[PDB]
């Protein structure tokens, strides 16, 4: 079995990982929760086991087989090529070694055969990146993909335990004191690392991450690059809109496509239930398409609202929605390291070429 | 002075109709509320004045100069008619006539003309296509419109009153009860009309309407077909995808156009500062840009995110906010209402063009 460490045990996706690991098939000798050196002494449940959290530091992964990092971008930069130079393989969530061309960046349904060229990190994508990728995988293979134009309706959970707390608090703000939604105070949303905060409580923020040099945020761009690196196909056009809105959890989107060749609505249908980690659910006489608060607590990917554009031949629009903390992140991590196992690809990496800090 | 109807006057959209007929420039010697047989005989405010509340029939309009229709399209369909051949001019906010090529389609600053030839029924149209309207037609003068795909964030009280009380206690229950969003019981949303009925609260629903038999609800296609009218352009391409969200007033929209010819940014921001009822809301290096939550209470159109596509040398997206309750509905009527008065339009029309039911 494996030796497995949980680093950023205590925030939201860390403890969507326990969830994970606890249902995993991994074999799993040794379990670690990893943390900032306040939550370090405190009591934390694996199945029924008490477990010991301990701090994160350059000497915290001697005997580590796999790490799942989401502790922040920050705490991967530093931390995480010492767990390589130790003999682990990390599974990073965060944004930081996503665009290094030494690190695989992967959805294990979409591109798995990337991992066997890895040299000790392996990133999971942006959540609103990964739902997208499992439902448009199965139509590029089909038909191919021009462009993608998406606009995203995203939960607040990606922004972490605090961000939750504050959409909760304005909402009971609102109806139980009254007070007006544009009178809110807020310290997260729409971005904890910006200089500038907004409720979100009866709100649509457009903005999610910070501005880039563009005038997309650093949300949208990460769905135009990690598509690019994912699908390995850098001349698929991608434009994207990243909205947050009053959701805890599951993030929706609004998807429109152009394919390279005419794509039949029902065999594209047929062609995301036949996608493993993909649902249909579209049946508009029966109003049934996918809902934000029944993908709550599943690891699959739901689709539905496909029906072609109205006057481009090659366009088509959809709807998808995926619980954001499972697929979007915890669930892909565990799903990286189960299939690392499946390729016994659990080993030491003999060059560390990623810089100690 | 003229006398002035509200026929719905009770509703979500007919208190925003007092509000706007309040705050108007139009000389009003007598004010009649009109809804009905379970409000008749009750009181309700204008200015200072109590307003005893009549029941709509067929002869109710007797003297009346101009009747404000919000009261659903069944409502519209059968009395409107009869106050037309009593010789008022109606402002119809439904559905209902939006489509007779007797009826102008109106937003005023877009098409004015469209207002001297009517023939006793002028059309508000649609709320989220009131908006998007407004942005899009000072780049459509200057640089052309060759496609449209849009996907909105609706707020609920365009779906009435029963459907904001629903919204409220939802989530009251929610945060309050402990009640699991799973567990909701809706009785409204996503449409009062349909067969079934699922939860708002903590939710994003792709349903807005009833489905038509292409797959895209009556919503999405009047976003089109309006579209087309009010802009006079049956070549402009149009695609929609109409979201409810959690909020109770103002609807966002994220908007992705291609024009004719290249529109510089820095000029289509410009333009769009220039138009009547649009106000520019972009400074991203300060995060600025339209929110639901600040548009509420104005009559403005509020409009940011303003860029190109990445891809496409014609394309750009941006982001459109605007309450739903007035520019989106009661204060376009009213602002119909005034533009008529103007120009010496309101007056008895003297050939019947509408069926009598
Ligand atoms: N420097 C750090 N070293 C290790 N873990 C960290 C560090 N900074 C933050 N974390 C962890 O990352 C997570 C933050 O995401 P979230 O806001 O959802 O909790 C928490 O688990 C937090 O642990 P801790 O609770 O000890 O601060
Ligand atoms: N058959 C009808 N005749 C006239 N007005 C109607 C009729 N049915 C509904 N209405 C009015 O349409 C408006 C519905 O608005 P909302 O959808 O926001 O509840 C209400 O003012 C309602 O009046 P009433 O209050 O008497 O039911």
């Amino acid at each position: 079995g494996y030796t497995v460490a949980v680093v950023g045990a205590t925030g939201a996706v860390g403890a969507q990982m326990i969830k994970m690991l606890e249902e995993s098939t991994l074999p799993i000798d040794k379990i670690r929760y990893l943390a900032s050196a306040r939550s370090a002494g405190k009591s934390l449940k694996f199945k029924d086991q008490d477990i010991t959290i301990e701090e994160t530091t350059e000497t915290a992964f001697e005997g580590v087989d796999i790490a799942l990092f989401s502790a922040g971008s920050s705490t991967s930069a530093k931390y995480a090529p010492y767990a390589v130079k130790a003999g682990v393989v990390v599974v990073d969530n965060t944004s930081y070694f996503r665009q290094n061309p030494d690190v695989p960046l992967v959805v294990p349904e979409v591109n798995a055969h990337a991992l066997d060229a890895h040299n000790g990190i392996i990133a999971c994508p942006n959540c609103s990146t990964i739902q997208m990728m499992v439902a448009l995988e199965p139509v590029r293979q089909k038909w191919g993909l021009d462009r993608i134009i998406v606009s995203t309706y995203q939960a607040v959970s990606g922004a972490g335990m605090g961000a939750i707390l504050e959409t909760q608090r304005e909402l009971r703000e609102v109806l139980n004191d009254g007070v007006k939604p544009c009178d809110l105070h807020a310290e997260i949303l729409p971005s904890g690392g910006d200089k500038k905060h907004y409720p979100i409580a009866f709100n649509a923020l457009p903005q999610i991450d910070v501005f880039t040099d563009n005038d997309y945020t650093y949300e949208e761009m990460k769905m135009t690059k990690e598509t690019k690196k994912i699908m390995e196909d850098d001349s698929i056009a991608v434009s994207a809109t990243c909205v947050r809105i009053p959701v805890l959890s599951a993030h929706s989107e609004s998807v429109y496509i152009e394919t390279k060749e005419v794509a039949p609505i029902e065999e594209v249908k047929a062609a995301i239930a036949a996608f493993p980690g993909a649902v249909l659910e579209d049946d508009v006489a029966h109003q049934i398409y996918p809902q934000a608060i029944n993908a709550v607590g599943s690891r699959d990917t739901f689709v539905g609202r496909i029906r072609k554009d109205l006057d481009a031949e090659k366009g088509i629009h959809m709807w998808v929605v995926s619980d954001n903390l499972l697929k979007g992140a915890a669930w892909n991590s565990v799903q990286i390291a189960e299939t690392l196992h499946e390729r016994g690809l659990v080993r030491p990496t003999a060059e560390l070429k990623f810089e100690l800090k």
